[PDB]
């Protein structure tokens, strides 16, 4: 009953239905493994179809403390409190959780996105104002008998809370360690573009951290890695030449409907640290993932795309574009993240997204930046 409980797209996020308060107020909440605050619109906003009304909830408790949260994209401020929370298409439980009532915001809410709030699924270490503000998932686990694990199949999609749904993936689940419990931090040991190694000291891939982040759209790479990757992707696709603006995400690329030349763009393989010394596995993604479709009836004689790999000065972010088509298990209990090919893997008649291993490195270097 938890299958297909997500709606949305990489560009504007994936969201799950929740209720807050007593009597229950229904809100759509973006699922974000890249933050740790649970927050809902709690005042009128041009892009909000609805919002949390604390005055109507008899179970609302004000903590008399304000909070401010900046993201890569957008920021908000609100008032902290607690209230009862349920998930209609998740486990049938009711938890009292911390909730930030958003009363001011800038470039956070998205026009026509259909969500009114955000569920930060990462660890307390990155919650605001500080790590004493217990995150929702921790409250869920402490107060119910729900196992300390969840999985995401982003396609719509599914969030399976408390376990793994085997009908959502094929083949093997490969696990990479959670290096530190704050973000879901992982380690990338190798990057290939069409099978060709970028030939970088592997610490560069994780400067200064690498995270798995359902709340970010793009694959975001450290500048040095980004430049190397774009150079290689340009070379692989050189049968066609695009404006610099495209590679910077400042411009769409369009082809006549149905003629997108997928085959001129390379596959990208990210090798993740395994659970055993010097072993790794790889996930391979196709251009169908990193060229993000931009829907617009005005342009619809064409199919148009944005380049969904971009630069970062705060480390690698494996965003929704990377997670799409994979079944990703956030196994908090065992401090590891699992990857498998999803029931909604994309692929065409020549190539397929994949998760495969084991691979061995002869290099003993630790790829962690710190
Ligand atoms: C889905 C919307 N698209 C979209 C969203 C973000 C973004 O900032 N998402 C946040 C959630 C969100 C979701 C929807 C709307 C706003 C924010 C995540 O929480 C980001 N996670 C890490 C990187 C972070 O900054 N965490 C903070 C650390 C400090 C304490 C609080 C958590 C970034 C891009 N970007 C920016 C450049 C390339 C890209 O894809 C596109």
């Amino acid at each position: 009953e938890m299958v297909d409980n997500l709606r949305g797209k990489s560009g504007q996020g994936y969201y799950v239905e929740m209720t807050v308060g007593s009597p229950p107020q229904t809100l759509n909440i973006l699922v974000d493994t890249g933050s740790s605050n649970f927050a809902v619109g709690a005042a009128p906003h041009p892009f909000l179809h609805r919002y949390y009304q604390r005055q109507l909830s008899s179970t609302y408790r004000d903590l008399r403390k304000g909070v401010y949260v900046p993201y890569t994209q957008g920021k908000w401020e609100g008032e902290l409190g607690t209230d009862l929370v349920s998930i209609p298409h998740g486990p049938q439980v009711t938890v009292r959780a911390n909730i930030a009532a958003i009363t001011e915001s800038d470039k956070f809410f998205i026009q026509g996105s259909n969500w009114e709030g955000i569920l930060g699924l990462a660890y307390a270490e990155i919650a605001r104002p500080d790590d004493s503000l217990e995150p929702f998932f921790d409250s869920l686990v402490k107060q119910t008998h729900v196992p300390n694990l969840f999985s995401l199949q982003l396609c719509g999609g599914s969030m399976i809370i408390g376990g793994i749904d085997h009908s959502l993936y094929t083949g093997s689940l490969w696990y990479t360690p959670i290096r530190r419990e704050w973000y879901y931090e992982v380690i990338i040991v190798r990057v290939e573009i069409n099978g060709q190694d970028l030939k970088m000291d592997c610490k560069e891939y994780n400067y200064d951290k690498s995270i798995v982040d359902s709340g970010t759209t793009n694959l975001r790479l450290p500048k040095k890695v980004f430049e190397a990757a774009v150079k290689s992707i340009k070379a692989a696709s050189s049968t066609e030449k695009f404006p610099d603006g495209f590679w910077l995400g400042e411009q769409l690329v369009c082809w006549q409907a149905g003629t997108t030349p997928w085959n001129i763009f390379p596959v990208i393989s990210l090798y993740l640290m395994g659970e055993v010394t010097q072993q790794s596995f790889r996930i391979t993604i196709l251009p169908q993932q990193y060229l993000r479709p931009v829907e617009d009836v005005a342009t619809s004689q064409d199919d148009c795309y944005k380049f969904a790999i971009s630069q970062s000065s705060t480390g690698t972010v494996m965003g929704a574009v990377i997670m799409e088509g994979f079944y990703v298990v956030f196994d908090r209990a065992r401090k590891r993240i699992g990857f498998a090919v999803s029931a909604c893997h994309v692929h065409d008649e020549f190539r397929t997204a994949a998760v495969e291993g084991p691979f061995v490195t002869l290099d003993m270097e630790d790829c962690g930046y710190n």
